[PDB]
């Protein structure tokens, strides 16, 4: 119920939300449907228009007028944005020369610099080249403030999880916004587009950038704008918010606008139609920047040009059907269109079996145009799975396709020929940002980066604190001419221990055998050199990585890498190695095939053992320090140590075995050497964060020797590849990986096929980055390198995509 016989009078856009049933006259009222019965006559004045003329200039004032261009409007501060413009001779922002901003040039009375955010629904980032023809406004402020060529959104790349996470700095899995249709099994609820459920604060996880600013006392205009308050009236809105006396005025303001986003899914991203929605957006753009001017503001207020995600051709003859795939269609609920989420129709049908699902959704059709998974499969990069209102079953659907349930779902429910959803690495589901302002630097390109790190820079640009977030605060540093956060490296918590050799080969029981018994001074002591780390300054480019948690490891050095091995997890924690442009590859001779060797340096009870493998008959092992890499063949013995070995199963040995001995090779050839860090990774609660001991759901049979979820790779090169990975001066280029660790490789469609045909394939779709492995394995890498420390974040932050050119 609400009591709309209140008054809107003297109450227009006020800022507090008022409680039902009074009625309120704030921006969202009209979607809660709870506006005072005149908020339409009085907050939403449209008389006249947005303009003003040159007949208008000097007129007495008439309030009853949508903006007024009277000689007190300034003074009102409710004057038309172009009112300076046609009558006092001013000229429009966009016609201004760019001047670097060097220092915040405010008003008396501004404490600091107000920061307003510009979000832009389905700005795709092509838009900025492909249109900078018809938005002068928007590529003055591009090309005068910093830029990046493109924003990557979160995943699905849908509007309320975009936004959301702009706001909170966090993942849809930990904000709880995972879709813009939801069902929660614990609320039993449902969360739609259309409904009063959406509005249930329950939904709504983390602390929004409002909040956090409202928490330290720092004001907020209110974010969100009813559909139908017209984009001119929210312009002049945040105009008039900024003119209200200091204690009251609000630091931090939002703007939205539904375009392109609505015309782009009519008609496309780049259809003929789209021109004029650019157009428009960029009009708007230009209103505010000269109402700023008007108000002095100017080369005071930070804006932040921001889109949630891009958008792509789709077409509803681009439509895949699981009635083509499922005999029991009618027993599932689908989630459709660019992204697929599968649940049980009723929890009461005891029948239904994801596993069979997955099954007759995987490889059927020689074309298929999504792939299934579990959703703890999926791409760790994508970090969707920790929510039970992510359905256990996904599917990853290809760029410009949809999947349905049935086709009478298509035409009874072609109406469009745009739409957004994909992968977040897709180039036309790829955003934009642009930041322009005292606080931002002048004429500055930087490279693509991740939306979920705007909030740790917003909280900057208002000298806030940020509630914990998935940003890596600094990361973001060389955006930013000032007001940069300073991180310090986390303390290391674990030591190592640096063993010697302590026990002799006939202590060791573990059932494996190596024909390693044929054999100097020369050498001897050489050998005795790498062992106690010799060539350590050549594998182990920038430092130990830190073990930022309780746990009992020792440093193995060898001729050709060293490792971090751990006692409680009986394998190493990371191996790191480096592989020079001129190196060769070897095979396994074939008296060592089944080598395995004692570690002398290295308790048995420590140890993992052979015999274990031989009675698991799923599990096989494999080497994270590759053999056919060996620098000799007597350095070929140390690859086979049993402190080098990791459970692997046969399926996975297919992928990790072409890794190891075409692909390290290939990219030592083409980056001049490379330094590679792998390691296991586990995650069976599929949290994106290191398993505890007691977390681990699989061991090789028998045994106390845990299986990984996945494995890892760090990949480390000069920027400046005329440089060799072990003699850098400058900047690092470095490409991950996080592989499932799966006993199947039925995620391949086309894995009968030889590895040079489908492994790389597979391992670019599960690209990462160094921060992601951080996470999974409570490691921080590049401890000790020549760079600024919020240069090493922003390494740690990269992903390489492998998409082509925007
Ligand atoms: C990305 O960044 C985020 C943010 O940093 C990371 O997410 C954090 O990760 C932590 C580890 O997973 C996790 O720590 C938890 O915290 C549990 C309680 O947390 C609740 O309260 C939070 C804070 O309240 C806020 O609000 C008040 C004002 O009202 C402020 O004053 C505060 O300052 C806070 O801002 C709240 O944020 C959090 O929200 C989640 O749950 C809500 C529903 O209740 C959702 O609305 C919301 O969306 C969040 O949901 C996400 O996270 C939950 C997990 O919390 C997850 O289930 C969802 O899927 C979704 O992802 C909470 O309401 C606390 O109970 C935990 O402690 C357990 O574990 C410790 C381990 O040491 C044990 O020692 C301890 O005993 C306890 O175990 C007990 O319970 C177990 C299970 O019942 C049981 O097995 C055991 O026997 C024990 O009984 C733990 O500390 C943070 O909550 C989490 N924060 C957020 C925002 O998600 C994330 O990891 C990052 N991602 C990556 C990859 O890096
Ligand atoms: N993707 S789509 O299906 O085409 C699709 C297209 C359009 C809509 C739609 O009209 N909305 C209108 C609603 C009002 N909103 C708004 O004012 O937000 C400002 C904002 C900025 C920032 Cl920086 C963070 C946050 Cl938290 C909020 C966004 C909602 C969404 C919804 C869906
Ligand atoms: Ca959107
Ligand atoms: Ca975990
Ligand atoms: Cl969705
Ligand atoms: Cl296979
Ligand atoms: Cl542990
Ligand atoms: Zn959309």
């Amino acid at each position: 119920w609400t009591a709309t016989s209140g008054s809107c009078k003297g109450r227009c856009f006020e800022l507090q939300e008022v409680g039902p049933p009074d009625c309120r006259c704030d921006n969202l009222c009209k979607s809660y449907s709870s506006c005072c019965h005149d908020f339409d006559e009085l907050c939403l004045k449209t008389a006249r228009g947005w303009e003003c003329t040159k007949d208008r200039c000097g007129e007495v004032r008439n309030e009853e007028n949508a903006c007024h261009c009277s000689e007190d409007c300034l003074s009102r501060g409710d004057c038309c944005t172009n009112y300076q413009v046609v009558c006092k001779g001013e000229s429009h922002w966009v016609d201004d020369d760019c001047e670097e901003i060097k220092v915040p040039e405010c008003p008396a009375g501004f404490v600091r610099p107000p920061l307003i955010i510009f979000s832009v629904d389905g700005f795709r980032a092509s838009y900025m080249k492909k249109g900078s023809k018809v938005m002068p406004n928007i590529e003055k402020l591009r090309s005068c403030g910093t830029h990046a060529p493109y924003m990557r959104p979160v995943y699905p790349t849908k509007t309320f999880p975009n936004l959301y996470t702009l706001a909170t700095g966090l993942y849809p899995e930990s904000h709880g916004i995972v879709g813009n249709s939801m069902y929660d099994p614990v609320f039993d609820a449902s969360f739609h587009l259309r409904g009063r459920e959406k509005f249930n604060h329950r939904w709504w996880g983390g602390q929004p950038l409002w909040i956090t600013a409202t928490k330290q006392g720092v004001r907020a205009g209110t974010f969100f704008w009813s559909v139908s308050i017209p984009h001119e009236r929210r312009i002049l809105t945040i105009l008039q918010w900024l003119s209200l006396p200091d204690n009251e005025r609000p630091s931090v303001y939002a703007f939205y606008s539904e375009q392109p986003d609505f015309s782009g899914h009519k008609y496309g991203p780049f259809g003929p139609e789209m021109t004029n929605p650019l157009r428009e957006i960029d009009k708007t753009v230009g209103q505010l920047m000269d109402g700023l001017k008007q108000l002095r503001l100017h080369r005071c207020v930070n804006v932040i040009f921001v889109g949630d995600h891009g958008m792509e051709d789709v077409t509803c003859d681009r439509t895949e059907f699981l009635s083509n795939y499922l005999t029991n269609v009618d027993d599932i609920t689908l989630v459709p269109g660019t992204l697929g989420r599968i649940r049980a129709k009723s929890i009461n049908n005891s029948k239904y079996d994801p596993k069979t699902i997955i099954a007759a959704l995987t490889c059927k059709k020689p074309d298929q145009h999504f792939k299934p998974y579990m959703k703890q499969h999926l791409p760790k990069r994508l970090h969707y799975a920790n929510n039970r209102r992510i359905e256990d079953i996904h599917l990853l659907v290809d760029r410009r396709w949809h999947v349905a349930r049935k086709p009478l779902d298509v035409y009874k429910k072609c109406f469009f020929q745009g739409d957004h959803g994909f992968d977040n690495k897709v180039n036309s589901m790829q955003t934009v940002f642009v930041g322009y302002g005292p606080t931002f630097k002048y004429r500055t390109k930087v490279p693509p980066f991740e939306n979920i790190e705007l909030y740790n820079v917003m909280c900057d640009l208002l000298g806030l604190k940020p509630a914990p977030n998935n940003g890596t605060h600094g990361s973001l540093n060389h955006l930013l001419r000032t007001n940069t956060f300073r991180p310090t490296m986390p303390d290391e918590v674990s030591r190592p221990n640096y063993p010697g050799i302590m026990y002799l080969q006939s202590e060791f029981d573990l059932g494996c055998t190596c024909d390693d018994k044929v054999e100097n001074k020369l050498e001897e002591l050489n050998k005795r050199l790498h062992t106690k780390g010799s060539t350590k300054e050549r594998h182990l480019l920038y430092g130990r990585p830190a073990v930022l948690y309780r746990t009992s490891y020792d440093i193995l050095y060898h001729t050709d890498f060293e490792s971090g091995y751990s006692e409680i997890f009986l394998m190493p924690l990371w191996t790191s190695y480096t592989i020079s442009k001129q190196a060769e590859v070897s095979s396994i001779p074939e008296h060592l095939t089944n080598c395995v060797r004692p570690d002398v340096r290295v308790s048995p009870g420590f140890s993992q053992n052979c015999l274990a493998y031989k009675n698991d008959k799923q599990m096989s092992y494999g080497f994270l320090f590759p053999p056919y890499l060996s620098s000799s063949p007597e350095a070929k013995y140390d690859a086979f140590l049993v402190t080098n070995m990791v459970p692997m199963y046969p399926a996975f040995k297919r992928v990790w075995a072409y890794f190891q001995r075409v692909l390290v090779k290939k990219y030592a050839s083409e980056r001049n050497g490379v330094n590679v860090i792998s390691g296991p990774i586990f995650d069976y609660n599929y949290d994106g964060l290191r398993d505890t001991e007691d977390e681990i759901k699989q061991y090789v049979e028998g045994s106390s020797i845990p299986v990984p979820t996945h494995y890892y790779s760090i990949i480390t090169s000069c920027l400046d590849f005329t440089q060799p990975a072990d003699k850098c001066d400058g900047p690092l280029s470095v490409s991950s990986f996080i592989l499932p660790h799966r006993p199947d490789n039925d995620e391949s469609c086309n894995s009968s096929e030889d590895e040079s045909k489908w492994v790389e394939e597979l391992m670019k779709m599960h690209t990462a980055r160094v921060r992601d492995i951080e996470h999974l394995t409570g490691l921080d890498f590049y401890r000790k390198t020549s760079r600024s420390y919020s240069e090493i974040l922003t390494l740690k932050t990269y992903l390489h995509t492998y998409e082509s050119e925007i």
